[PDB]
């Protein structure tokens, strides 16, 4: 064999230190596949989802660009065998919003398919973080954790992650600083009851409400308002433009996977269990200020927020225990 | 006003971006080829341009959000051509795709008509621009830009064999159990049906692979080696089939063409250039050859030494992509 | 020639590079410097200049050795400040460095005649470059430096309290267990005993640390956080006292200005600039504040909400430099 | 409590997934401490040495720079209770060679560092990969693998990494070429009697031998040979100017740390057993090209070596075995 006139082997399995799996080959899975791949955060790649062609024709094509790559084995099945010893498995499966439609909508066919998935990577996984992905997040989050069995450090939703970024993005074009640079944090329901804490917006240390006290309200002359106004639409722009979104949220969800699989310890705002804050009794889940580690989420920032923001923290959280309620699964 | 508030503006500066590109075609390809680029931090300034104007706005929209995670603090998209100006590499993955079991070169009227209008409205505003050709069939298209635009050869480049070798490489490297970047190997010629496989030049750590097997790339291989370049030129028409179209790996392929480009690099890629006065070619063919790519484009080709057979091969190509050249009409 | 037979060449190219970074002087801090800004790919050509041309060639010739694991395919060395031609950023780290014990102005003479030699020098063969100050007092310095070039402000940047700032994150970082990317706080005002910690504006998450305990840096602080920027302060000095010498960090926290200036980023540092105007402050005084970095310098200064404690505190540290610089020589 | 105030601690303290160590604070050492950083290879990096200061001020001065990082955590310590769970131990310490002397006239010296350095490593880091830069390199990884008690694909010597890189640095400026794509292999000891394999030397599988038969020899009209010359005397020539050599093996050594760490299987001139191969008969230890991985060295591959780059080689074994057999440890 040229194979053996070329190398000599001096040991023969392969079991990975590193693996990360994607369920979901959507736009959405794929571009947290190839922005994972192309930060080097996994020594192996899996991909999962239902429709087979679709799955091998997208493991493939990343495979023909392995040489421009650092992950040394892409895999992809239908079978969850192909996940196990996953360190972080990634959950982007499910139905997406149509153009003027809630996330909220997608509730209950999303929650029968992560009846499906979920006790699926638990098996392979037994001890992976799991980060969701799929709308409701916040929702699909807590079902994430009834279903799988885990405590609640391992089981992460993207949350508010990205609604922060763009968030960051317009006030930082707004400015005139990268948004690097420019801090504010979006909190609660990803979706249309999120909460901008204008109290805690600032460039270099130096709060926009002390230099504005109107800032967000309907008296703020600049109104910042619109600035929070523009992340609960933007999907809903994208949306309308191209006819779904992909890019931000995988960047979005690379970041959260890098702060896990290199133990960063850095602050996102991502959903986790909130009960015992904001007056908050029952098992909700929503996004507050955590820190992000190879554990998952191992702390939380306790925010001081301004009897308005806390009234709207409330509020998002009351509309998604109102949902919650329901469900059976 | 609060910015005034917050920030004294200490500098008016009309600034002009200093290593700008531009991606032509808000396709999969076209976008593989942006976010690449993107996470590769090449560019200081991210222009795209497209027909159709929600998609575009979408698109561009899309990746401004996600700015946050990225090292390119301007991204703007237009279907009016000014937003390219001052570009450093114009890359051009606009056209008609090839549907299964149609070839690549039955794609040459239609995206030609098309490069007739892209190809001037985009050297107008970028005096310094290299030209990567990605549209298919990028040989001939390569050959098109460069009549189009009047540019000299060196800075009209097509994006040809680089994603065909590095498609070899992985093939290899699968069959070896080494990574694709120690496994060594070019597939040159049209990036289509008639490429070659230059077995004489395939190795790994400098040992060759045909010293240790005379017959490899031959029907009396008994590794079958040869059914390893078929997988190649196979390879779009197989993931067509499998998701409709291939993004991904084009798309790293066009970024691997871009790094050496904007860092000036000096690496050796293969990738479509002129190669009249090689290989007894004595007509104005374009088609992939190894080539040294840097900031002024290709500014020298390697001359590979092919043995009687992959040199007929390789004339074979040529004569192939001359044939359809001759169909041209400007 | 081996050369010629192999490769075929199509132009002759002027090779000017686009991205070149010098950096003057290869001690321990300029070297660290260099292997960052090699390693963060923020070039395409990097010089090197001092005057001790064993250690000099030396330099040069084991970062070129690892050519193959970078991205910068020219490295150069001389003396002569023709090999600095066409540099966009030159970084100065040459001069005197303090003893253990030894004050940062206590370099002042002696760094300003050996700035009379490298300024002029700089500018002849870069004049539209950035100069990025490190040496000490950099305060001092970088006005050196702004009033020997000739160049408008902007251009003449000093890495300040950059250090001293992430010096400050870390430790608060390692105080709450948090990663000082998510932990804020500026340290301004000169880069020495002087400097000022902002207690105002340190927080994680937008929450205030002063908020929570209103005695925050103060000597009622039940936990002494003014220890923490007493460490900043200390940090050099128990360094050397520990090695003879600080050089990672000051790496670190140069290639850090290096990609801000380099990709045009727009983020935010606090770094020397000229402060007329600000806080009661009427003299030409260069230390520490806010400032928006990009491709040309500093365009712009965030106005920080000083306390009065704070402010006088700057007031002061302004004082003290304007003292020694209104008196030198040159 | 401020951190408790700001933070709701929900997780109870972490063992390090991708942590590695270099022992010596030297020049060389922390070359490969700011470089591994700086490659984002490690969750925590481990600094040994026995001048307390040193190995203070050191630590101190890269954890400073940690806002730039993507490692964090460092820590050093005399102790190596500190080193404990490290997925890869670079060895850097010992003697270095005067202006002058061989790194072969080390060896005595730095066997006996290396008898209590490499129980000690091994008896916290008893997964890790051991990567042997001290020298001369060669023997030094025969000794670390007698010592540890480890499987010799686990004993890797840096070996020829830096000759080899070298060696592409010169051809390309000799060809305007980036060395990545210049290709060329110096084998054998890391020292004055390695062997550059001219028959291998090819830019885009072009090989310079066929287009000049006199490439390397003392007919060749261009002095190629003068290219491996300098490569042999590159240490002294370095030494000589700046007192001693650091970046170069740093960048080296960063490079065989990442394809260890994120399980690559790319091909690397390195220190391994060649017993077996081109009829050598002793436990002889020298660069040839390796496949190298998550497990070590795995594979090696057959080099077709000329007659005389064989004798060559045979002669470079010789040399190491000379000074192998009168070892004592
Ligand atoms: C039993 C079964 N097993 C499987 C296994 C796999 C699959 N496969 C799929 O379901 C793939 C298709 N689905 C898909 O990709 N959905 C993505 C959802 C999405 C969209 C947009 C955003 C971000 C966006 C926003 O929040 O709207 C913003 O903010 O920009 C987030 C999430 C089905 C099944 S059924
Ligand atoms: C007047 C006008 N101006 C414009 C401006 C923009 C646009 N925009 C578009 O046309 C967008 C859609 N076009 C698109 O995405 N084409 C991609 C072609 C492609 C596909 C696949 C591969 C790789 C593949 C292979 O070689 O087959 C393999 O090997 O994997 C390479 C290339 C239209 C017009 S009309
Ligand atoms: C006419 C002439 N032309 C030349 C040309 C070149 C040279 N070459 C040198 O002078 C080389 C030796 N000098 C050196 O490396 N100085 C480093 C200064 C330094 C040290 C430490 C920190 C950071 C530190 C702090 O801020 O104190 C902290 O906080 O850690 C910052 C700065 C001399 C001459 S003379
Ligand atoms: C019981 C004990 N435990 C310890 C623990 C720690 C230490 N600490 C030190 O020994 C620190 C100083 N040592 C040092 O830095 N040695 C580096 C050797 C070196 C130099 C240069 C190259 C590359 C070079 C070439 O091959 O020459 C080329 O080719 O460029 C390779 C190797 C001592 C002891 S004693």
């Amino acid at each position: 064999a040229l194979k053996d006139q070329l190398i000599v082997n001096l040991l023969k399995e392969q079991v990975p230190q590193n693996k990360i799996t994607v369920v979901g080959v959507g736009a959405v899975g794929m571009a947290c596949a190839i922005s994972i791949l192309m930060k080097d955060l996994a020594d192996e790649l899996a991909l999962v989802d239902v429709i087979e062609d679709k799955l091998k024709g997208e493991m493939m094509d990343l495979q023909h660009g392995s040489l421009f790559l650092k992950t040394p084995k892409i895999v992809s099945s239908k079978d969850y065998s192909v996940t196990a010893n996953s360190k972080l498995v990634i959950i982007t499966a499910g139905a997406r919003q149509q153009e003027g439609e809630s996330r909220l909508n997608l509730v209950q066919r999303n929650v029968n398919i992560f009846k499906f998935i979920i006790p699926n990577v638990v098996k392979y996984s037994p001890q992976c973080k799991l980060l969701i992905v799929s709308n409701p997040v916040d929702i699909l989050t807590y079902v994430a954790w009834k279903i799988s069995g885990f405590p609640k450090n391992r089981v992460i939703g993207s949350g508010c992650n990205l609604d922060s970024a763009r968030f960051r993005y317009l006030m930082g074009e707004r400015l005139g600083v990268h948004p690097l640079s420019c801090h504010g944090w979006v909190l609660g329901e990803h979706g249309d009851s999120s909460v901008p804490v204008w109290s805690g917006v600032n460039v270099a240390g130096v709060s926009l409400k002390s230099l504005n006290p109107q800032l967000g309200t309907d008296a703020d002359k600049e109104q910042w308002k619109d600035v929070h106004k523009q992340v609960v639409d933007s999907a809903y722009e994208v949306i309308k433009l191209k006819g779904y979104t992909s890019w931000a949220i995988g960047l979005s969800v690379a970041d959260l996977a890098e702060s896990i699989m290199k133990n960063l310890r850095r602050v996102h705002p991502i959903s986790t269990m909130i009960k015992g804050l904001y007056g908050i009794k029952e098992d909700v889940f929503l996004s507050v200020p955590c820190i992000l580690g190879q554990n998952g989420i191992s702390d939380v920032v306790k925010v001081t927020l301004t009897p308005d923001e806390e009234a709207r923290l409330k509020k998002s959280a009351d509309t998604l225990w109102g949902i919650q309620k329901e469900l059976q699964f």
